[PDB]
Formats: structure tokens, C-alpha cells, sequence
């Protein structure tokens, strides 16, 4: 119903905790938590007070992909205008959340389908419960996954792994994930929010603009050459003894 | 002996079985099997009976590699456009297979050595027999692994397996090659038929234009920045919505 | 003290063993060891009883970084010319050895942080200890990770684990360290050597032509397309043709 | 200049749209209020079914002068980190938004085109200037380095002596200059600028429309792809091309 | 034209191949017939010990007006999928193989070249245009991408604003312009062109025939990589060269 | 030519390096002793307060012949691999040194420019050549491919076409054609060249040093980017001049 209430977060020590917030839609991307997730995220990045966001989801899943009533199917009836619009609300979120300011977890406790793979890369570190399950469901209805979600499933996992991810439209368990590396870990759901507030606990004690600096160069120099990388990864160090 | 008798294949549940068919001389690649698995693979590739391509091999090797005898040694002696003409036999093969209209899996049961690795790259799919060994013993008899097999080993493997298997010459067993994601699984080989059996009957009840295009988008986006990636996504579904 | 002890070698056997000689402070990377180290490197490569390099430490670490003393803090104090001479010093000497004519080893016992991580991937292969730990320590000490290390972070591990290790700056043990490919193998410290010796030994019985065109083309055709390293590597087989 | 709404002006006439630049007593600088205006404009116009062709001017004697140094790189970095990345998004985003636009784009340099103008003047698919324009990368005498991604846009339309002398030395190049190094298409006399840059509208709209979007986004991308890449992606094109038709 | 033999003819005179498209009266399109002769020609001619270049001409008043719609585009698709990546391989593939040719290439172009003639223009080393020559990309007015990789060829060898401006409006380059922007290496009167790719032919085959082509391939593989990567690259092709010799 | 510290020479005036190669019979060709002796040189005067532009010149009627053959090629096969290691070592690195020099850097070519000199030629961010002068890479009448990255250097300053008659025909271009084709930045009488490069030099000096460096390394790295990863890239690097300033 209301855009307001498609987001939630709180500020706990200075860490951001970021829901998707609609726990009865399987938190799908709807066009207005897309507007709305833009709006938090970028209120939330510049505080001098949170140092680090956490993205999670309330209900039963983390995010169950795209909303095909509200998102594909209601925007394609106001033609190509529609359809970009509702593509450039979702694009630009993810890439504001893949370059924020401060460090990013995804906290994965459940349901992380298609479009969703966006958000989840987004997230510099990533953290899932046991009985969470990731998949790519889009080839038994006849699309390519949504939201750039092969890229990110040929980015983090072995290539094997994400051509059969693809193909073959079947889930991965918490486990399979980190075996994977789609995320960092796995552990059972009753232990997943206490290691993502020591993980989120220990950035807030580091340097804030040194873990900028650091994680930008880890996204950065996978698109570069060895010899490129280096000369870049000093002209970053430079650029980090200005801002502090 | 004959050039027709060097490939074998049967269509059943609309599954093409794609064999070598040199059991003698371990389904080594000679220039007649290179030029009559152009053939079959270019008959079998626009079936609207053929749904998914399985290679596997006749006897205890899937493919040993190329026949020094025929291809390296024999072509040589009639020079430069004897080696050329040769070395496009098994590089054209190689290259319809890995952009193959129909999804492509690599059934191997045992041997799979040096120029083998182009194959095996080309099918999207592979698995593995626990007894198969995997290996490029090149730098043992002083050459580079054959048919582009350096480059399948740091695409599918971790920097240190890739190196260390290139420079040691020494075999991955079924299981390793799991393990460092050269295939998607290692399985018993009286388990190994079932399974491939059972993956390539899951892709032919899926939309067979939709798996075409999800497996060319895990190739390519390989080969592209994340920013670049997004937006070629977006032209493929575009193009997928025009086959269908 | 003086700047030709700050490395140490024998040959054995035709393999180069050359050790970090500061045993006291951690191996770490000072510009005297840098200069010494490029000298010892240059002097062993082109020796025709020279097969195999191993890259070792006396004491208990292997190399604990750049030396803060004298390669970030003394250097600072002469300006741009003296940070520009000490970079310039360790950047050849990790280039020297990361192309080097003959094949190259880390054996790693102990301790391997941040600057330490450019002579980690400068070795073809590298063997842990259990007992060795990995860390890029810097986000701690507010500074970018020394050398490149970011680059080799990603470059060997998968990207989340590269990301992870980066930004929490925590030690990775042998046995993780092997895992996440960011060497070939772990195991208890008193095995170490002898693995070692039994690697260096099996390739100095190879072509050493061979081996190096083999390790070099690893390398290359990793910042390659599937279709121009498929050419590169023709090219490659003819100039080993020409060295031997 | 002073209202956010009155920095731009567009008319649209018989299918084109007449975007202009409308700070002209500050020669058209692009301050955070112009920044956020023109999105707003181009994001209006891009889908309209009665736009075929966006031509971007300017009023006054100057096409852009570059980014407003008063508003843009000062009242900005007074709200530290924040303001600063406000302010770049806010010029970045009509860039790109410009770059991709649905409908052909035309630069109309009559003037000045300084700085951060380049990346406006790189986002329009096609570019003609009036001899008298001058074309410049002053930033080097003002000590920082070009702004809005200009060096790349010097980097990517002209030869790289050209663009190293052009980023080093900070002199003017001539519209004819332009001209002759690839910044812009053609140069002619100010008094024929309109008249060809109209002949040149008029032309496009007669085209399928949706053929000149594939056509001029083929040429933008096939520049970062290998030969043989750009071979399969111009296919891909055409399919998703023989759908949208 | 109507033979599939007949679509292509040569001669070697003097360890020169003159190859030229032989269907004047359909000015010398690229049928399915065509494409699959020239590439037995092309094959039969590349490793001759008697041939050391290849010049790329044509008969009747057009060098290559693109493909043959009418065979090419339609006849194909009659039979779906399976034709249409029929025809398309044997187009792009006797292309690739005159790109990566043994010996050196030369394009001839007196007359009309259009469209997918575009592939076998760059895939020529060199060429030499007729003033009176006409170059165009016109599938745009045909509601169209341009043929077979011509977007890449124009992004290749011409200035992005001239690409941009070639693929958007369809409209032609005489051989003075082609010449100007680079698509080819020279124009001149018609009646001095075979004089002097005579000339240049007969300059190449005196030189070492394996310098000259790894020279060429050189050229070609040094624009897809890094200044860093290209240096290695170069001492290991002048190891093979070493070999080869 | 014979002892190895006068194989270079050099002169400072007015904040201006003036380094001339120095083996005027033998055409400035480098041989080990020059390479040797140009590294050291370079840097010696890279990082001087009182050094703000360094001009790469030469004595007697050639800049740079190339490579000497006599010592560089041969007396070192002599020592096999490791004597052609190390001659190359010596040779890439002081190019590597001047390409990415602390100072802004001009090559003033007067006369002859061959070979292995191209290296050198691209190291320098700008170049002024006379009239009379000659660029050649006649490598392929010797049978060899072009000396030091020569084929990378003409690929990654001229069109392909030009780039690659230039390899695969061994002639020269006058300095004129080299203005045309981008070699150099400009061409005039020789009587005029020492004038022009002395201007251009001290308008450099007159400039904020650290931002030349900043804006001349800038022009060369993105080169080798994405437009999309160059935005980002050039936004890092202002902020890095911040500091360093």
C-alpha cells in the first residue's frame, strides 16, 4: 500500500540495520520499495554517525526478486517509458548500495531469487542462515535472470557453478552458497544476526575511510590488468591521504 | 580406417548421444574425426527433435588428446598449409560445440587429456566418473597443452590449480576435478549415465530458446565489465522476446 | 646492518633456494633487502645449472611486509624522489621474479602480511605450513593494503573472500590459505621442505623451455579473451619451436 | 540562472526539441539548480511519442562555459562529503542520461565550450559548431585536472597527441580545429550553424526511429569490444531490434 | 551470378592474386553462392609458394554493394534458424579467413562498396579507392543495422564523430572523404588505381613474405591490448618469426 | 659512442632539461652504453626542484637512427639469452622511465626517427618535428618486425590504415605527414623547431608542475579504460592531486 512502509531501518551503534519490508510479498522489488530503498539509502550514507548498513528482510524470505504484478506486468501497460522507468528505479538503487559510502552485509536468512542477485552483489560482505535458498528461477518461466543476476552469479562463483545455476533454475542451501562464494558463510538461522553485529561491530572500530578506500579497490581492480592494478592501487592511497 | 566410422551418435527422448568413436586409439582427435564431428554436430544442431547434445566416448577413455600420429606428425609433413588446415579441423569443431544451438553436456567416464580440454570447455555442462582422470602432460614431452587448454584451465580453475596442473603435468581425479570446478560433479561411473541422463531430460521440458540464451549470456558475461554486463543483459531479453 | 646479508641462497641440486635473511625482524621488506634481492634474483636466473627457484625465510616468519622503519617512514623524510626510489625498488624485484626465466616456489612457513603478498604471487606455485598465517593487516594501521596485495587478494581468491580479507584484515591459517587457492597446498610445518624439494626436483627433470613457456602462458592468458588466447598460445608453441 | 525551472528552455518544432542552456549572463555554467533542471527536461521529453531528435544549445554567446564555480564546486564542499557527492551526481546522471537518450541527440556549439561542457558535448551523438566556437580544457591554469570526465572525452574523439597537448597546454581549439581533430562533425559560419543542424534534425526523424536508437547505441558500444565480440553483439542487436519493430 | 563457379574469378600474375566478385549485373552482392566460392578460392590460394599477395577487386561498375537480399536475406529465412546461421556463417567465415590471410591483402575498390562489403574492406590490409568510389552504410534507411560487423569497421578505422555521423544518416563517402577519414590508405583518378596497387603489390612480394605477415598480424592484435601487454607480445611473435624463417 | 657518459649530454636552462642523445656519426642509434647512460640521466633529473620540463633532443643530423645493430643486436646474442635480456631490460626500462616521467616531456625531432626510436618518441608526451624529418620503420626490409613496441607506438598514435602501410611497406613519412597522421603534435621549418619546442617548454614551466603530471598521466591511462570506469577513475585522481598538493 503506502511507499513509506515498503523499507524500515534502525541506527543500533552506529550500525544501519535496512529491511525490505514486505514480509506478506515475499519482500519483492516493487517499484515503489524501489523508489523507496534509493530515498533510505541515500539519507542514511553521509551520517557521521552510521558506519556501517545491514540489509535484511522481514518475513520469511531476504528478497524473492522482482514484483511481476506491480514491476514487469502493471508497468509494461504504459509502454517502453514505463518499462525504462521502472528498470532505471531499480538499476540505480543496487549501484548506489555497490558504491556506498560505508561498508555494506547482506544478512540472508531465507528466499534470495532472481532479482534479487543485484542487491545481494551489491553488499560488499554477505552472511546466510543454513535454510536460506538462492536460485535463478527465471529459465522455467522463460527469461534471463533478472537484474544483471548472471553477471553476478559469473562474477562471484566458479563458471561451472553458474552456468548450471542458470540452466538448470535449481536453489543453492545457505551451505552451497558459501562453498560457492555467493557469500562469506553460512550458519544455522539462530546464529546468523549475532555474527553479522560482530562483523558490522568490528568495521565501526577501523579507520571509516580506510574500509572505503579498501573495499572500492577490491570491486575496482578485478576489471583491470595486474600492471594497471598496481599503479591504480597507489594513485588510490594518494587519494585516501587527503580525506583524512 | 573410415572417416564416417569415427563418430557415433543415437537420438532417444530427443537427447542427441554424441560419441568418439576411436575406442582402439583412445577417441584421440584425428583430422577425420575433426572434419566428421563438424559434420554430425552441424546436422544435429538445428533438430526441432534435438533438445540437448550429450559427448561422451566409446571405451575406457573419453579423448586422449590429438593423434600425434594423424594430426601433428603426419599433417607436418606436407608443411604450413598442412598444420593450418589441420589445426582449423579441430578449432572449428571446438568452437561450433561451445556456441551450440542446443545446451551441451560432457559425459566423461575416463581419460580426458590436452586438446580434449577444448571439448570438454564447450560443453556447458560436464560429469565426471570418480575413476575419469583429467590431465596436460604437454610439458612432460616438451610442448604447450594442445587446443587453447591453458586457456580452459584459468577459466574454470583457481590461478594455483591452473598453474600447478599445466606445469606438473600430473592428473586430477574425477573428485578434484569437482573440486577446483573443471565439471560440475564427480558421481561412481555406474551412477554417471543416469545422471547426465536425468540433467539433459530437465532441459529439454524447459523453453529450449530461453536455456540457448542464459548459457551464451554465462560465456559472454564473463568477458565484460559488471556496467557493460547489465546493459547487454537487457539487449538479450530483448532479442529472446523476438525468437518467442 | 649491511645490505649483502640481507638475503641468503645455495644451490642444491640445481634448485636456487633463496631465503630472506633478516631473520630478527620478521623478513620484513627494507630497501636494502629490496636492492639485495633484485641483485641475488638477477644474478641466479640466466645460470644454466640454476632449474628452479624456491623463494624461503629464516626465523619464524616468512615475510612480515615492507619494513615501516625503513622503506614507509625513513624514505618520507627525503620526499617524492625517496618514496618514488624505495617503490621502484620492490616493484622491480616482485616483477623480476613474477616473469621469471626459470620456475619459482614460495615456501611459506610462517607469517606472510600485506607486501609480502607481491613475492607471494611473484612464485608460480607456493607451499604452507599449517602454522604460516596470511593477513593484510593494513585497514588496521588506516593505510591500503602494501604492494599490490589488493590485486593478488583478487587475482587468486574468490572475490568474496578477497573483499573479507581486505576489510577485516583477519589471518587466513595454512589450511585456509590453500582453500581459497591463494597457494597450492598446507601441511604440518616438518613435512613442508621435503614437498618442496620433491616439487622443485620433479621440474628441473622437465624441458626448463618448456616449463617456462607453459608458466608464462598461465599468466598471460588470464588478461586474455577465450578467442585471442586460443591465437596467442599458436604464437607461444612457435617461439618455444625457435628455443629449442 | 537564479529560479531552478528558468535555467533551461525548450521548444519542440515539428519533432525536434530545442534544448537550450538558459544561464546566458553566466554564460550558461552548469550550477546544481541547471544540473537538476535539465534531467527533469530530457527525462520529460526522451519517451514523448512527438520527439524524434534532441538538439542541445545555448543562449547567449556561449554553448557552456563549464561547471559554475560559485554554486557547483563552492556551496557544496561547505556541506563537506555530502554536498560534493549531491552536486557530482546530480551532473553525471544528465550526462549519461543524455549519452543513452531514446532519440538522436545534436550538439549546436555557436560559443564557448569549456571543461565539463565535454561530457554534454560527448553525450550528444553528432556535434556541429560555428568557426567562431572555441573549444578548451582551461582547468590546467586553474591547477586541477579537466572536469566531468572531459580528458576521456578528449581521449575517445580525438588522436591522443591532440588530446595530450589539448589537456597539458589549456589553449582553445577553433570550431575548424574541432572540426579537423574529431571533436565535432562540421564547422561552418555562425550564420549557417542553425540551418544545417536543422536539415541534419529533419533528416534523422525521417529514419525509423528505433533503427537510429540501435544504430547510434552500436556505434557507442562496439568502440569497447573486441573485433570478434562486436561481431556476435551487432547480431544480438539486430534480433532485439526485429522485436522493438 | 547463377553458377555458384562463376561468382568469383581470378587470376596470378607475376605471384600476385587478383581475385575478383563476378556478378556485375547484380553489382557484385554477396549471395549465399558467392560466399561459399570465395571462401574455396581464398583457401586454394592462401598457402601457394607462388602467391604472395591478394588483390581484392571487382567487375562492372561496383567493387561490393553489400549482401544479396534477395538470395542472402530471403531464401534463408524461408528455411528459418537453420538457413539463416547458414548463410550467416559463410559469410563471416571466408571474411575471417581473408582478415587472418597468409599473405598480404589489398582492396581494389573503384566503384560501389556498401554494407556487409564493409567485413572483406577491413579484412583487406590495405586499400586504394577510385576518387569516383562511393562508401556508404545505408541499412538505416532500410529500417536496419548495417551488414556483417560494418558498425565495427567503421568504429575501427574512421573517427567516432565520422562513425557516428556514417552509421546514423546513411549517407556516402566519395573515395577523397574514405581516403580523409581513413577507411582506406588512398584515393585517386580510377584510371591510375590499378597502376598503383600494381605497384604496391609487386613492392610487397620482394620483401620476406613471413615478415610481411607477421607484420600484418601484428598491426591487427596490437590495437586489443594494453601498450604493457603489447611489448611482451611483440618479442614472443619476433621468437615464431625467428622460427618460421 | 666509445665511453659511456658521453653518450648522453645535457644542459638545464631556465628550469628546462635539454638531454640530447649523443653518438652523432653513428645517427644517435642506441647501444647498450646509450641505454645505460640515458637511465641514469633521466633519473638524475626526474625529480629536481629546479627541473619543471624535460626536452629529448639530438646532436648531428639524425634524432634517433634506432637500435644500434653492431652492439645492442650483436655482442650480445654473443652471451646468448642472458646478454639479449639484459640489452632489452636496459632499453624498455629508460622508455618505461621517460613514458611515466614526474616532469612533462617534448621531442624535438629535427631529423631522422627509425625503429627502436619510436619507443622513445611515444615516452614523450609531445613532439615537434621539422619539416625534413623522416619517420620509417624499415624493420620489415631487414626481415624483422619493428624494434621496441614500434608497432603498439604507430598503432596507438595513427589511424590502423596508416599504421599499418607504415609497418608492412618500410616508408617513411616527412614530418609534415607525421602532423597529419598524429605522430607528432606538429611540424615546421627546422629553422623554426628549436623556437617552437623552447615556448612550449616554458608556457609548461609557468603551470602548476603537479598538475601537468596529474593531467599528462591522466590523457595516457584512460586510453586503456571504459568511459564508465575513466568517470570514476579521473575523480580518484583529483583527489590524490589534493593531497599532493
Amino acid at each position: 500500500e503506502r511507499e513509506e512502509d515498503t523499507v524500515r531501518y534502525e541506527i543500533v551503534n552506529n550500525v544501519a540495520w535496512v529491511y525490505y519490508n514486505r514480509p506478506t510479498k515475499r519482500n519483492a522489488q516493487s517499484p515503489k520499495l524501489n523508489r523507496q530503498m534509493l530515498k533510505v539509502l541515500t539519507e542514511l550514507e553521509f551520517r557521521d554517525d552510521v558506519g556501517v548498513l545491514v540489509l535484511g528482510g522481514e518475513g520469511p524470505a531476504w528478497c524473492a526478486g522482482m514484483d511481476l504484478k506491480e514491476y514487469f506486468r502493471e508497468t509494461e501497460a504504459e509502454g517502453l517509458a514505463g518499462t525504462r522507468k521502472a528498470q532505471r528505479e531499480a538499476y540505480t538503487w543496487w549501484e548506489r548500495l555497490r558504491w556506498y559510502q560505508k561498508p555494506t552485509i547482506a544478512m540472508v536468512h531465507g528466499w534470495c531469487f532472481g532479482g534479487a542477485y543485484g542487491p545481494l552483489f551489491a553488499c560488499d560482505l554477505a552472511f546466510a542462515a543454513d535454510e536460506a535458498q538462492f536460485g535463478l528461477s527465471e529459465v522455467n518461466w522463460g527469461i534471463l535472470p533478472g537484474g544483471g543476476a548472471t553477471k553476478v552469479a559469473v562474477d562471484l562463483m566458479p563458471m561451472r557453478v553458474a552456468m548450471y545455476h542458470a540452466m538448470m533454475g535449481e536453489n543453492l542451501s545457505g551451505q552451497d552458497a558459501a562453498r560457492y562464494n555467493l557469500v562469506n558463510e553460512s550458519m544455522p538461522a539462530d546464529q546468523l544476526k549475532a555474527r553479522v553485529k560482530q562483523v558490522a561491530e568490528t568495521l565501526i572500530q577501523k579507520n571509516w575511510a580506510t574500509v572505503k578506500y579498501t573495499k572500492d579497490a577490491v570491486r575496482r581492480v578485478k576489471e583491470m590488468t595486474y600492471d594497471n592494478a598496481e599503479d591504480y592501487l597507489i594513485r588510490l592511497q594518494e587519494g585516501l591521504n587527503w580525506f583524512d
